[PDB]
């Protein structure tokens, strides 16, 4: 009824670093997903059922 | 009532790094799903009735 | 009725490192689902019936 | 000098005034490479008395800092030095 | 000086100036390299009396930092030094 | 100075300015290499008296920090040094 939000979060995704000193990196991906960086998703839903944030290197193939 | 949420966090992810110095690395993936890079996800749900939150590197072949 | 919540958290994930100093590695995936990296998936739901969290690097193959 | 209050309310919040730090701060080298810190001298009644008839006399708050010198028989920090060579 | 108080109310909560550190801070190297810190001076009802006929008088505070000297023969922090070679 | 309080509520929260570190902190080398610290020092009702001919007097308070010296016969913290070698 009296509601006082202060710097309160709510799907907050934050301070996501990666370093790569001197990194050497071979991909040869043929018809699949590949997932090689940094992927820093948040989410937030009012009235959201069946709701998915992230999907990240995936394959679907559903018959 | 009387309600006062300060600094609350909620479906929050933070401070997620990764280093890499020296690394050397080979992905050879034919037809399915990798995952190498730091994924951070967050996920703050209302009314949510059956809701994922990460999909990260897999393979939905469903019939 | 008299609600305060000061810094709480309620689902969070927070300071997932990895350092990986002279790390080689390799992968051959064939047609699965390989997670070889940093994942940190935090969520909150409300009303959320049958909620899940983490699809890291699975197969999902059901008929 | 921060002050925060709350007054005649109903329902209050007073609030920090303090740092926060959420989110990457990548720093390359934070070095620090012959440094110094802090001297400050606060002089109240002092009766200080100086009398040089051909030599040297300071009165200040010393503090030296270098990274390098160079040459052959160099002086870096020479506080307090008479260097009167016979040659 | 930080304050934050709540006064004359019915309901409160206050925060205080606290940090926070919530995130990545990655450093590559933090390093001191040869850092004097933390000397700081007061002086009160001093009595300095100097008489010098020649030499050398310092009333300092001496507070030497340094990293590199070159030469041969060098010579780097030389408080208090008298250098009178005879060739 | 920091204060924070709550009078006069029916549910009195305060914060007391705490330091929090959540998250990652990366440092590569978080390393001190030949630093000074902690040392400090404050004057009060001296009466130094100097009758000095040509010599070297000092009323500090010595404090060296150092990381690399070289050449033939070198010298790196001489405090109180008399070199008067004959050839």
């Amino acid at each position: 009824v009296l509601y006082v939000g202060s710097k309160t979060k709510e799907g907050v995704v934050h301070g996501v670093a990666t370093v790569a000193e001197k990194t050497k990196e071979q991909v040869t991906n043929v018809g699949g997903a590949v997932v090689t960086g940094v992927t820093a998703v948040a989410q937030k839903t009012v009235e959201g059922a069946g709701s998915i944030a992230a999907a990240t290197g995936f394959v679907k193939k559903d018959q």
